[PDB]
């Protein structure tokens, strides 16, 4: 559960006293001379004399355009955390301003904590410089190697989602998003503007945007900042926003008149919030305007503001670095000197080098420090889901009328298990869907929950389920989706979220960037304990788009996702739920696991059931096994053929190819993989199947059919390695497909059960089973005829059902 | 290249001092008297008694109707220079008030500099106030022989165009341009007004047109006095300038009051100003509104109010000379000697007759004086064209054809 912290949502009910405010620009001061010791010092970080061009970096890497700003705003929080004791979790939307949270880690003494040999001295603060962007170093975003860091922000567009995900159903926590003008004209951002529409003021946390509108991108002003103002207070309005607006540094004005005069500005929007929050207490059902802060600033205030003749502060040649060589000229080291000595370091750090106490007395202490937030590492307070047991939702008819049985749907059975573990854990689950969470069919989850909505309600004839509270989120943005869910997990909660196969594309970048998260953090990072997986819950796929079409088929999902396998981080699983219970297995592996990528292709359709409970957790260990029910060879050599599937419909043509394969006599063996990546190579990924295991699952110099979900490279590019991959035949998604009957779609792609059937016998003997060859391969264009000229699928087709059923 | 002087477009972020008032409150005291003993004294500066018409000229040339007022807005500037370190120009539009020139010009040092025979004691006191108009002397109005001007003011139409043009590639340099009323009705100054349309704040520096609106010309009123208070401000906005107006010396309001009132309304367009150019470094695409003053005063404000039972105060009859002859009569120069001793000069000069130190203390010193300003002097600046080559520009093929070729246009 997400812990009270702290006194939240207290008003202050006095002035910023004079020597806080004496500490936040003395913070300001220091942050900004560590931010640029960091980019271009790599030796004599208190620039003792003989302060020469020995002491700069080679290759000077990293950006400034948005630090200082980052250092002001920090600070502010800041000295506000210190005063108002706030739950408070930094969101930095501009992760490229990386020196600034690596200075907020090393002044709020976090980073000592985490890194011991980056000690509070002259020595540490030359190694704490050195190793900014560095061979063996540190990175320059704001990494998960950053203590207090949820959000990398190297890939733009996803502060506001992750904010919004990380406040819900965490009432105590205060999110300041920080955005910048550049990334706010991403499509991601723009939509992820108007979500608090889908949070509640006392249920959820409050998110504070604040729009660091500095002007410029790289190279670029920005669009926002080139407007009217009238433009942006109205289109802030226009969002449910009460738009504040705050200047500074573009003109002469003193810094502590600057400091004080957002002390005044943060303490009102303070207080508006906190009114908010008051009121939510009493009503909740109406939504109020929350604030948010834009922040107007030159990019890189506090560099020099002429180089060669160009303006760089205030202007986009500030953006990665001013002084691009203050190692190749005399005259740009002594700008550098020049704007190093600016700050007075003199006075900010004391004889042995560490930052002066009087420097940071203003610091917040303990967990409510940014980076020692429990909510910025959310594997601490992570615990596990509360699960029902499986076997109440197992398919029995399996188990006495025999395989093959039915007419189910895979989904509906993941829905009511859903249904019972939100029941179980109400406030610590959640399920994200954009506007498909019913056309999955995960609807069996209204039973004990309802649609968060606080956007208007008009009737109740078309406003079932909906309420402003709930742990069913779905707005029609699969980036909102993906950037909820995953502040959710990087929060300790857990959470489901459904899509469409064809659309999870659009989270392609999201994903990698989650990825990129996991990859790191299970290298290098044990500091930072396991947080729940994220887990993807693929339907509506392409074998079964009728009412869509084409527009609508797209199975690509499982080349993105393999191309996140190395180094053994297991941070990826791509599993395929051939039938219910092989889905229910599948779910309870994924929701107990930790630190993936849970990608679990189901499908929505009327599905015959194939397996028990325990046989499908038994296939699940292995990621493949052999259906013995359905080989008719007992041994590894009577097989003329090997029938492997992976999927619902390639299953359910294997099946039906081998009732086919029957009536001639041909002795083959049935495979069925539920893992993808246990095909892999066993040298790369230990937890592969071992090269004996696969050659006993597959017969060394029998041939192999395999027919396959998604696009057939995607399997030939993993068992490269493997034995017997010559004799590998398959058969998957082939960008063929449109609007017409179920046969027609597996007709078209070459995996329909005549096309799988000739195949097999191509494979025995060309020539002995000619005629059947031929037979089967003229009866697949009458069966399309009969659905051109009757509508439906043949009756040989539709009526099919598996000979082992009782 | 035009010189950085000083610290430019600074904001004071602080009261007008008291002090400082006391000290402008006590120059525009002296300098009045400075400008009332250069036009009438020719012996007896001080008046030592006993004055008599033996110490008054025997010709009395000379233009008072506009100088009290001048030395006003000059003892204000002065204090203004002192307390920003501006780089400050004045451009004195009607330059018949040449006594309040050569006033400033005494009073911050740069005269005896100038003219070492000037000296700053009785004896170069009666020196300063023989020589104004006078046979072998200096001229009536605001003239090259006077530190600190660009600009003669004799014929009149031409204080905005010289304001705009000084200011013009100069960016640090500020320009209160005095514009008389009645000087507001020539065709020149009319369409002065509107080349605020024609200089970037950014790159150019910034004028601020004082209009110093007294009512009346020589013997007529002027049309903008005349002309409802709502027309005028209106006009002004239609020209690209924000107004702002002052009033004072109509009524019974105390010196101080008046000296308060317009250290607050100069700190107010100040600051306008300040924030115009502070804008300009960031955005300089769009035209600001910049400020202008409306200077609203009794023409001849501390004369006698009546002279023969005639209006003169406040009046076009304070334009040339009240007292026409205070040598001919008994009762002029009463007059006279009650006008010179209402200024008190008995608390404003020393023993040896120099102006007390504590009257002058508010005053700049050094390069930031107006008539020590480099750009009021533009000869010192001045450094000489880097020329191309002339042959590479020759018309060559007159060398080689004969002459007579060609039908080329001469001014390309
Ligand atoms: C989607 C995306 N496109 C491009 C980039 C490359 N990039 C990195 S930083 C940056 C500019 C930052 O813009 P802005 O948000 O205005 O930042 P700031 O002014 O704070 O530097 C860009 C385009 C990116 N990170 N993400
Ligand atoms: C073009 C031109 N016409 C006539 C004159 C004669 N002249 C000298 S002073 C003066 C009146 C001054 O008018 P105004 O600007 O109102 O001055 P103030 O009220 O300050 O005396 C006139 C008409 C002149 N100098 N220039
Ligand atoms: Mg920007
Ligand atoms: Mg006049």
């Amino acid at each position: 559960t997400s812990p009270v912290i702290g006194t939240p949502w207290k008003k202050l009910n006095a002035p910023v006293s004079e020597e806080a405010l004496e500490g936040v620009d003395k913070y300001w001061r220091v942050a900004n001379y560590l931010s640029i010791g960091q980019i271009y010092l790599r030796s004599n970080p208190l620039m003792k004399e003989p302060f020469t061009r020995e002491d700069v970096k080679h290759r000077l890497v990293g950006h400034w355009g948005t630090t200082p700003g980052l250092n002001f705003l920090i600070g502010h929080i800041n000295r506000f955390i210190a005063d108002h004791g706030q739950n408070t979790v930094i969101i930095m939307g501009p992760g490229h301003g990386g020196p600034a949270g690596t200075s907020q880690s090393y002044l709020d003494g976090t980073y000592t904590e985490t890194f011991p040999k980056i000690t509070k001295d002259e020595a540490g603060l030359q190694k704490f410089f050195r190793q900014f962007s560095y061979p063996g170093g540190i990175p320059s975003h704001f990494a998960p190697e950053t203590p207090g860091s949820i959000h990398e922000g190297g890939e733009l567009g996803y502060a506001l989602s992750h904010a919004y995900g990380a406040i819900m159903d965490n009432p105590s926590l205060f999110v300041p998003a920080i955005v910048g003008d550049g990334e706010a004209e991403t499509g991601p951002l723009a939509t992820g503007w108007q979500s608090n529409k889908l949070v509640n003021p006392r249920t959820d946390g409050i998110v504070l945007p604040i729009l660091h509108l500095n002007g410029y991108k790289i190279a670029n002003p920005t669009i926002l900042s080139r407007i009217s103002d009238e433009e942006l207070h109205e289109f802030f309005h226009g969002m449910g926003y009460e738009p504040y607006e705050f200047v500074a540094g573009f003109d002469d004005e003193d810094h502590m008149s600057i400091h004080r005069r957002f002390a005044e500005l943060w303490e009102t929007i303070w207080d508006e919030i906190c009114d908010i929050k008051a009121t939510a207490q009493t009503d909740n059902v109406h939504r109020p305007f929350y604030p948010m802060l834009i922040f107007r600033t030159p990019k890189g205030w506090t560099c020099p503001k002429y180089i060669d003749g160009k303006k760089t502060e205030g202007s986009w040649r500030s953006h990665q670095v001013p002084l691009a060589s203050a190692r190749d000229t005399e005259a740009h080291f002594e700008v550098l000197k020049n704007w190093l000595e600016s700050y007075k370091p003199e006075e900010l750090f004391d004889a042995n080098g560490a930052v002066k106490d009087d420097v940071l007395a203003f610091m917040p202490k303990g967990e409510l420090r940014i980076g020692a937030n429990p909510n910025a590492n959310g594997g601490v307070i992570r615990n596990d889901l509360k699960l029902p047991n499986l076997e109440d939702y197992e398919v029995k008819e399996v188990a006495e009328y025999g395989h093959g049985w039915g007419q189910l749907e895979a989904t509906r059975t993941l829905g009511a298990y859903t249904r019972d573990i939100i029941k179980n854990n109400p406030r610590d689950f959640r399920i994200f869907g954009p506007d498909e969470t019913a056309s999955n069919r995960l609807q069996a989850s209204y039973e004990v929950t309802n649609k968060q909505w606080d956007a208007g309600y008009i009737s109740d004839e078309v406003d079932e389920h909906m309420h402003v509270s709930g742990q069913v989120v779905e707005q029609l943005s699969e980036h909102q989706m993906e950037g909820f869910l995953e502040a959710y997990l990087l929060t300790g909660r857990h959470g489901i979220w459904s899509s469409y196969e064809s659309f999870v594309h659009v989270i392609d970048s999201m994903l990698n960037q989650h990825a990129k998260w996991l990859e790191a953090t299970v290298r290098e990072i044990p500091w930072r304990k396991p947080i729940a997986s994220m887990n993807l819950l693929v339907s509506s796929h392409v074998w079964r788009q009728d009412h869509n079409g084409f527009s609508h088929q797209d199975p690509g999902v499982t080349s993105v996702l393999l191309n996140k396998c190395f180094h053994n981080d297991h941070v990826i699983g791509i599993y395929f739920a051939t039938d219910a219970n092989m889905l229910l297995a599948i779910a309870e592996k994924c929701y107990k696991s930790t630190n993936k990528i849970n990608a679990i292709i189901a499908g929505k359709q009327p599905a015959a059931t194939w397996l028990t409970l325990d046989e499908a957790r038994a296939e699940l260990e292995k990621g493949a096994a052999a259906w013995d029910w359905a080989s008719t060879a007992k041994n590894n050599d009577e097989a003329e053929v090997v029938l492997a599937a992976a999927g619902d419909v390639p299953t359910q043509e294997i099946m039906a190819a081998s009732d086919k394969l029957k009536e001639l006599g041909v002795k083959f063996k049935v495979v069925n993989v539920a893992d993808l990546l246990s095909l892999q190579s066993a040298k790369e990924n230990d937890e592969a199947l071992t090269d004996e295991e696969f050659a006993d699952i597959f017969t060394a110099d029998k041939p192999v059919l395999f027919a396959y979900h998604s696009y057939a490279h995607d399997v030939r590019g993993l068992i490269y390695d493997r034995p017997n991959h010559d004799n590998f035949n398959v058969h998957g998604y082939e960008e063929e497909g449109s609007t017409t009957t179920p046969y027609d779609m597996v007709r078209v792609n070459r995996i329909d059960r005549y096309e799988l059937t000739a195949e097999a016998l191509r494979m025995i003997d060309a020539d002995k089973y000619a005629d059947k060859i031929d037979e089967l391969e003229k009866f697949r264009d009458e069966a399309f005829q009969f659905a051109v000229d009757n509508g439906y699928d043949h009756p040989d087709y539709t009526d099919w059902v598996y000979s082992g059923v009782n």
